[PDB]
């Protein structure tokens, strides 16, 4: 079973982007004059935690206008129906992952026959596409299709002003190869390996100043938060860590491909 995350103190990352997630499953709040955008609903058990984090920062849960996700797996999206019920936020999802969201996991190319991965069915209010913007109150997020991990895995980007300076924030959706994924002659998702390769090409050439992700461990949340509490100049500005993480995951993909082809 998925390890239950622990609470994590919410904080401002940069500009109008806040962390409202856990010590593992990462969620983000973008605060605008016309309401807020929430990224990742996490597990059903985490929805009260997200609400509490939002309110701890002095914001209103009822001001959540838009709900986005990194990708259509239960650990990022299971809480979405509850959030929609409690806030009436509009749920927007990349085209290629909509089937999984509508089916609560039953159409997943890999986990269709693993009921431990299923989650509450919901409807999608707006279907997104590669390069499409999500705009609220002058804030502009861009959805980048970085497929492989899921068919519609989304890497979210935005530009943030921090201490008078401009930074591109990148929330890496995931380019991990899960244990058991088949990369050669995949029966349900034949383009899986081509998709990962495309994601690698996109991410390797992407400007990345503020390095974030769907999981805390991708981007060193805990150690960076400690630096932030100590008053360090934005430790979440980490272009070198971003470059190195993308390169590591690209290498991990090719390592797994080598194992499947030659091992
Ligand atoms: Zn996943
Ligand atoms: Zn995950």
């Amino acid at each position: 079973a998925y390890p239950m995350p622990n609470p994590f103190p919410p904080f401002r990352i940069a500009g109008n982007l806040y962390y409202v997630g856990t010590d593992d499953l990462a969620s983000y709040l973008i605060v605008t004059p016309r309401g807020n955008i929430l990224i990742n609903s996490d597990l059903e058990a985490n929805v009260p935690m997200i609400k509490a984090s939002i309110k701890k920062l002095g914001f209103k849960f009822s001001d959540t206008k838009i709900l986005l996700i990194s990708h259509a797996h239960f650990d990022h999206a299971a809480g979405s129906e509850l959030i929609k019920q409690q806030t009436k936020a509009k749920y927007m999802v990349m085209d290629e992952d909509v089937s999984v969201i509508l089916s609560g996991g039953k159409s997943d190319f890999h986990y269709a026959n693993d009921s431990s991965t299923y989650f509450t069915q919901s409807t999608v209010d707006k279907v997104l596409h590669d390069g499409e913007r999500v705009e609220l109150g002058g804030t502009v997020l861009t959805a980048h299709l970085t497929p492989g991990h899921t068919r519609g895995c989304t890497t979210w980007t935005m530009k943030l002003k921090d201490h008078g300076k401009q930074y591109q924030a990148v929330i890496i959706g995931s380019i991990g190869v899960n244990p058991g994924y088949k990369l050669v002659d995949n029966i349900t998702y034949p383009k899986i390996a081509e998709d990962y390769k495309h994601s690698i090409k996109v991410l390797e050439s992407m400007r990345c100043d503020i390095f974030l992700g769907s999981h805390a461990g991708m981007f060193d949340l805990k150690n960076k938060y400690v630096l932030l509490s100590k008053g360090q100049n934005n430790p979440f500005v980490d272009p070198t860590g971003c470059k190195n993480y993308i390169e590591q995951k690209a290498n991990d993909f090719y390592t797994e491909l080598k194992k499947q082809e030659t091992g």
